[PDB]
């Protein structure tokens, strides 16, 4: 029964900090809309029957459970904006050690109607006998639904009450949606969503799969110390592109003044190795150890059995010919509970394009080209496939949209954790050949995910209860409880090597910069906001 | 000297079955056509000189050895059709522990001619002194030729005598075959098969490489318990595509009746993350953890030093816009000894397109498209590369034939073992960077393959034997022997999680279904057949 | 205080699974209609005074107790539809080991009236002092009333609240109802129900016979581990009829093609034994070891001291001349709490004719006949009593309605447990010569039944309580409590003997088959249903 909410750094020897984060929020649990598990076939035939709207398709089928989950899978739950700044400036890498959770001070209440002055007011009595059910999926039978996807985790301000994210999982049906364009003459050949297949139909109930701990008013619950098995993410970014790996060419002449340029040895009489057949070596055509960053086939919509979906890109830099979509810049969309300014009296969420700090893996899709199989030094008109030639028959789809250049020697940095609206852990997929990375979470658990902590208000019935005919009348209940977490981490402090001062995440004055300190400060009525900080300030050397 | 042929399941604790399969067949060994090793240059100049016939090329060069191999690399040798059904319905995964082999009851006979009634009958005397040679390639010097490729393993019915597959391996020559089309004006520029190169020419004799155990009539041989080091394959299939990973969007309105649909929150005011630049999030464009299944460049014919060959695809689902060739559905072609109906009095084999159960990795190549680098919600005519636009100059080759979308975050399930005509183990290639999977065998041995068991009738000469001039007259011999194998496996029983009844491989009545029980039943004259069963009935959850 | 609801299989050695089922429901206990024991003489003189309505008689006399019983005597309480499928496909037999019960989280509430807006709403306060009474009939003095007879056991879906079945038992009076037919001229000679006889009149109160544990709000109760003594039922069906026992006759000629038939040795020169006097032996008249299945006198209405009742048949197959009533196919009639579709907005229950899988004991009542005492090979007109000759004077009552052919060598299989609406245990009758089987429960307890668990809301009186004059005014109370059970079982895994794939209980796609998976799936509003599964898929060999 303690409201611990602060982070303790415990400096061991050899520069190994043990960051022990702590979080505590008041979760406001409400009664379900129904106590029944039900599959709801979502289909937007008013939005995909228009020609060209295949990216506007969100038609699916989901089992909707009466349970709701307490998901704390975001960094803003555990760390302050000043704690992320102290970690990112000073530590060199971050790892996850353990995760301990707890539920205490369970309080359940009912509502009642009383007439006062001609109107009806609410009366909030206590239930000293009604319970709430806690199920922890420690073996992971149920589907893993992280609430950081729909932005439904716990609130990032410790002094605010939190709602609980309702639990639902995907039921697997068929969907076949035709491919048109923006003003196509004709029709949509297929817009049909199928039936439950007998092969792969999984109806998971929480009751038949979990061991449920009933919590009456005044009871506490605890899951003891899940231990992580993840790989350490790095809090320093890389800058070396493919043209900055190895030894530079030695200069024949040196600059006399500070503004002059140094000339190299001529290309016909220069040493080194190439892979082209020309009898000259330059900085562009050389033999590098590997290829830093690769060319994604950006904005492709693969079509599996469940309808079209955009293929996920690995996030890289948006290099100066600025292309956010061609490199996979994640566009977040969060609410008032997760970082929006509370003075935003609008229905639209606050949205932010996350810019990736790894400057070596970006692909400028306007200065990339492909020449012919022998190398001529000026290529002719038919000997170069530039990024302005139409692929197929149509313009606006050049070769960079279909060129996939992932190879056996492609190296790329792990994508950085965005601080407030991020996601900490994700479980690895149950397929036999698992991907190398997840683009949603920097820590992919190798063995087993921590438990989905599901909570549910137990049903309080009225006296007229007939279990046969068509009705379920129950007393209106709501419950509030405290959740306490404890995320132990393990960081390594930064060594100082370079001469010049490195980049640090400081907070500027009240202006119009992005680290304006008026953001992380409550207003005259208390409207806090959390905007994303930078994760990897200090550069590191790749090679 | 025991005819063990049955499978014993031994249930250990914690649900760990030790399946100990057993096989025994009577192998009918015949005399070779010649005792000489000879390289036979196969070249079909009557079939590839026609324009467009580059997939009809089977021109190569092979060393033909006088030895024949006893290959038991198929599941039908070890398991009954009722044993595969008990394993696939009830176990969750399968692993290989050991493999023990044995050769006993060696019987050699000669033939003779005797005149009876004006015609010549055969007389089958015994050889009590002639031997047969057994070589087991336990160190794997010789080339690894699995006889499950040419469908030449042991017979799948235990009550039938079996022939032995002749041993031959590939000799490495050059082949350059020109690329034409179906009615091209012109000629074939190159249809020449080269000479033995001095660099890579390997002539492997069984005599100079192996230790040969001579088996006279009444002797037995045994290789003691090769121990496997393979990875466990899974007997449960996945259904989750890329649009069914993660948390579903929460519904704003719920369906009133059982036939209504539930509407979601509008896309302009929905939370989550994308990787496109639009200020709305839908189910198609979201940020998934990985990409389940990838886009193969289907029906491409790469041309190495030894002529053209189709690049192998990873088998996936054939999702409802049915495309068996674009996802790599293996087309088997077996004979009367391996699963054809014995009443099929024809020269043509029985052939079956194996359909893959992993429903999440299939790629519908008619509803896949690529848009421009910024995202507009209806794309224009020049802003989408659909699957009906010609690539290059010609139709019927759209972008899906050349789009390779394998990336650093591509996840895909291991392909399932087809039961009767499958292949159990394959050795990993001796290259320095080995592939992730083999599309022919679910168990790739990490250290060393089990031994190629080669057998050969020892030469019985006549009295006029001159080792110099041009002849080798020898007595006509044939031999029959028993082979006994023992394949120990290790399976894990299935946990029951879902509410609804899962899919099971039952046998329907005498009708026209695929699991009609009249298939696995001998006819009025005894014509059995083995058709492929389903390997992964029960679905599992990927994420 | 744990909501365990899942089934654990614990695989011991030698293939002996210990299935430990678990159930937990929220039982909604209501106040009785009166606190008095009262015998209610039910007599439908508006329904049996019509001529011919003797099967429409449900006139009896019952003591109605103020107690209600928590009966968990059905398989749907303990097992999921996917758990029955895993047991029936994979296990060979089933036995009952123990049974442990528990009552916890007892919550009692009253209702009150408050005026709001001109109408009266209900107010549900708590009783922290009122109790509920729990009596467990561990010695079985009271009459054994299984609530699976009137379909009043606990609900089969774990996420639904359950009502408690009211307790009542039969008081023994006389009833004499005359036998008429459908349009008889005359009258009903006797339709009189008698008085309490002094010899056999038993008035059982729960108070004077049981030891009652009072449970106030926050107390728990437990009955410790009743241990069963039942016989194992078999989860594999038989198919061998009386004409498929023993050695077949050897064929003289064999079929040449797959469609030909094999002829036997002629009957005049065939060996074997008969029991007829003819000098020829055929397949019909032979000497079998026993008689599989017998001929019940179907649809007879015996008349004891308490009125007419249908004599119970042993359920057998309904063999192809389909007769469900002549073999005793049990016709179940269940409600919305026990397996009806919840979208059925009707007063009529859902009803299902249970079909028995034992294919060897069925009696086709159209191809059965009786010949004369010596055997002629074509019988004459007066030498055969076929199933079209009238018995007595009237048609529609042939000899199969009165032929009872149970003998000293009649063998018959035990009837199978229907899964959802079944009944698990029944106690054996207290008569000196007990029947061989019960047609309602596969496990008849040899020594002592588990205890009838009776529950009752303790009386809460108002302040004006006079124990003499005619009134009992009490406060309106209702109570909810959790019941936790634990049924340990003991199964044996299936051995695989046959070559062909055996029958398995799979789930087909969304169609119109009986194992359509849309049945075991909630709808868009959550209307689950439980239809009966098959209990004995895999066949076994009788002889």
């Amino acid at each position: 029964g303690s409201y611990d909410n602060q982070t303790h750094y415990r400096f061991l020897g050899d520069g190994w900090v043990e960051i022990t984060a702590l979080a505590t929020r008041l979760v406001h649990l409400n009664m379900p809309k129904s106590e029944n598990y039900c599959r709801i076939r979502v289909h937007n035939t008013t939005d995909t029957s228009v020609k060209g709207n295949m990216a506007k398709d969100d038609a699916h089928e989901q089992i909707w459970t009466p349970w709701s989950l307490v998901d704390a899978n975001a960094w803003g739950v555990w760390l302050q904006p000043s704690d992320w700044q102290y970690i990112c400036n000073t530590m060199s890498q971050l790892n996850l050690v353990s995760l301990d959770q707890e539920i205490f001070n369970v309080v359940l209440k009912t509502v009642t109607e009383q007439d006062l002055g001609g109107q009806a007011i609410k009366i909030y009595n206590n239930d000293l006998t009604a319970c709430m059910m806690v199920a922890v999926d420690s073996n992971n039978i149920l589907p893993y639904t992280p609430a950081a996807n729909s932005m439904e985790t716990l609130g990032f301000y410790p002094w605010k009450p939190t709602i609980a994210s309702p639990y639902r999982y995907y039921f697997c049906v068929d969907r076949d949606l035709s491919v048109t364009y923006e003003n196509q003459e004709g029709t949509v050949e297929h817009n049909v969503m199928g039936t439950p297949k007998g092969m792969n139909s999984q109806f998971f109930t929480i009751e038949n799969t979990q061991q449920i701990t009933l919590l009456r008013t005044g009871a506490e619950f605890a899951t003891g110390t899940y231990y992580f098995d993840t790989n350490p993410v790095k809090l320093t970014h890389t800058w070396q592109t493919n043209r900055q790996l190895g030894q530079p060419p030695l200069l024949s002449t040196f600059p006399e003044a500070d503004t002059d340029a140094g000339t190299l040895t001529a290309q016909g009489s220069r040493h080194g190795t190439t892979q082209m057949g020309v009898n000259w070596v330059s900085e562009a055509i050389r033999t590098r150890p590997a290829q830093v960053g690769f060319c994604q086939p950006h904005n492709d919509f693969e079509a599996s059995r469940a309808g079209p979906f955009a293929a996920p890109k690995v996030p890289a830099d948006i290099t100066q010919g600025v292309d956010k979509e061609a490199n996979g810049s994640v566009r977040y969309s969060y609410g008032k509970q997760h970082g929006e300014n509370w003075a935003s009296h609008g229905p639209a969420p606050e949205r932010y394009t996350w810019d990736e700090t790894s400057f070596g893996s970006g692909r400028d899709t306007k200065d990339g080209f492909i020449q012919s199989a022998p190398l001529v030094v000026p290529p002719p008109l038919n000997g170069i496939l530039t990024n302005a030639n139409p692929i197929g028959t149509k313009n606006d789809i050049h070769f960079s949209n279909v060129f996939n250049s992932y190879g056996p020697l492609t190296a790329f940095s792990h994508p950085s954790p965005v601080y407030p609206q991020g996601q900490i852990w994700d479980k690895e997929l149950d397929l036999e050949h698992k991907p190398r990375l997840h683009i949603t979470a920097p820590f992919v658990c190798k063995n087993n995910a921590p438990g989905q902590m599901l909570v549910r208000l137990g049903p309080n019935l009225t006296d007229q209860y007939d279990p046969n005919g068509a009705t379920l009348s129950r007393i209106v209940t709501y419950g509030t409880f405290f959740w306490k977490g404890k995320l132990t981490m393990r960081a390594k402090l930064r060594a100082n090597t370079t001469w010049n001062p490195v980049y640090q995440v400081s907070a500027e004055d009240n202006g119009n910069s992005y680290m304006s300190v008026t953001k992380w400060l409550p207003t005259a009525t208390g409207n806090m906001q959390s905007v994303p900080l930078i994760t990897r300030p200090v550069a590191r050397n790749t090679y």
